[PDB]
């Protein structure tokens, strides 16, 4: 409903070859009609120093969510899209397991994408909240 | 002027070991009585999968260094800081070389810490800028 | 549900008096067991020079709609609320009419509550999306 | 420097009739090559209902001060500039005086700008800073 591409999920993740989404283990997981899922290990490679997951890193997946999703909504021949502005909550620290983001569309226009992207541990209680503003841009 | 500890470069880079820091070759740089410096590479590991920075290994940058900072504007024997929220736009795209960040306060408050993050290419022209609040929390 | 206190529309219109949620017509106008709705005119009072609803005066509605949300949250004898971080993207623009507020929580804990603000024009297309912050202080 | 339109702060003043910013005091201030300052009263139009500068108020200053710095830096036979995302963290409370903001820009591309905007009180300690994005958009 949402997407003009198709979201194909071993596309997805191998496109994150030689990128940080892959260094990091960021996984395309599911998606429906309204609706893109990704989830990132907790661990050494995306802890900040005291054992916890780095903010950034839950940013790097928000990011890797949104902007692939909107990747999937546009016209691909003519447009490229870009992330503009993005911002997020830190609402509860996570240790070790999975954290998982589903990203839902706020707003697709001609010029801008505004996205809700919402993350949870593996406890499901949710540990981060981010919305993300991506710029379209002709090719 | 600002610092609690006296911040040593060398203990910084050290400190971060074993989390996402080091992986993505982030380096504490510089500082002075108002201010912390640190830099990251624009390659593989920071890259989004078109080769321009990734916005969220920028946010990852930001919030390695505006977390260090509060780090040591604080008695860490009775508090210790975790990111609340975090804001960014994106001004320009970066393929190559470092992005440097330089992190100076807003306020630093009991219960609550600003920092106005600002990130630039080797150019020098400014690629990135963000807006940190941490959390100082009780041990 | 979510609340502590019942909420009384009356009473929330009621405590306006002689703030700006009074000179602006911000009116509170229905609840349930997960939500606080507001709406506010779009006229005169909260227009910018061009005509169009001011993006500071949805601000407005959103903050107060969310820290009379907090409000309601909190043991009143003990805390009080204050607006700690905001922020919005601005959806599309409006120029008469009412801005329809909505609140739901996405977090509330024992120092900080986090707020998602949906707003609409008449029309029911989104206009703009809030998040809010706010500090939980000790009276 | 920064501007197109030299600024000319009756203009500025007077083209407010019928908008917020007239029914709230806001008032342009000052300006120089880098620079645009407006003040706002903190009172009974501010307030929100303890008594203190709602929140919001200060982000209506922020989004009048920074719209009107882009209103002057295109090029108004072919643009005009309307507020994209703005975001804002609270320092300090206030009860009386004056509230002042500076705005400064970060960015002016020729799709988005970025202003940032810092406001004090009269005691000229930090109250809030707000970052501003605003659209250009073609007549």
């Amino acid at each position: 409903s949402l997407w003009r591409q198709t979201p194909d999920l071993e596309q997805l993740n191998a496109s994150q070859k030689n990128s940080i989404g892959d260094l990091l283990g960021i996984r395309f997981e599911a998606f429906d009609d309204e609706s893109l899922t990704a989830s990132m290990p907790v661990d050494s490679r995306t802890h900040q120093p005291f054992g916890l997951l780095h903010g950034g890193a839950s940013v790097v997946l928000a990011e890797s969510l949104g902007s692939m999703a909107s990747y999937l909504c546009v016209d691909t021949s003519q447009y490229y899209c870009v992330g503009l502005e993005v911002n997020a909550n830190h609402l509860r620290g996570l240790r070790s397991g999975r954290v998982t983001a589903v990203a839902r569309a706020i707003h697709l226009g001609r010029t801008t994408h505004v996205w809700d992207i919402r993350l949870s541990g593996d406890d499901g209680k949710p540990s981060c909240i981010a919305r993300l503003t991506m710029a379209v841009v002709p090719l």
